């Protein structure tokens, strides 16, 4: 029913790593890094894995900070979002055909040009608060409805 994914911020004290993906679902849009989990992987080794084949970055410690789920009307696989979030990374972020990262400041994140979700979770994750979501998307710009609640334990 649902489709295990990670995603990972890059967050430092004064700036956040974001990418925008040349093509594919997403594509022209800002966003953390990550993508599907393989089989027989740990969540969190999927999560270092797409960091890695992403942007570039090797990440040492990682920790966990949300989990949302999105549901498309119309698409039958739930995706079942694992969010990470790191401030001890290594090496230069890599620009590929697929990904442009930059670092952003946190009074200057894109949210016009990001996933319209992330304007409801990041003020959350900048805050350092861990959280549940749910999303429900018509199309790729329309949530029709959410749930999003603050978490002791993801």
């Amino acid at each position: 029913a649902s489709r295990l994914y990670t995603l990972v911020l890059v967050l430092q004290p004064q700036r956040v790593l974001l990418g925008m993906k040349k093509r594919g679902f997403g594509a022209g849009r800002w966003n953390g890094f990550g993508g599907k989990v393989q089989e027989g992987e740990t969540i969190e080794d999927g999560a270092r894995r797409e960091l890695q084949e992403e942007s570039g970055l090797t990440v040492d410690a990682l920790h966990k900070v949300g989990q949302i789920v999105f549901e498309f009307v119309g698409e039958p696989e739930l995706m079942d979002v694992h969010v990470f979030c790191t401030d001890s990374i290594q090496g230069t972020p890599v620009e590929s055909d697929e990904m442009r990262p930059c670092w952003f400041q946190l009074d200057q994140i894109p949210f016009k040009d990001m996933w319209p979700d992330n304007s409801y979770w990041f003020p959350l994750l900048l805050q350092k608060k861990k959280f549940h979501g749910y999303f429900k998307f018509q199309g790729q710009d329309t949530i029709l409805d959410y749930t999003l609640r603050e978490v002791d334990t993801v």
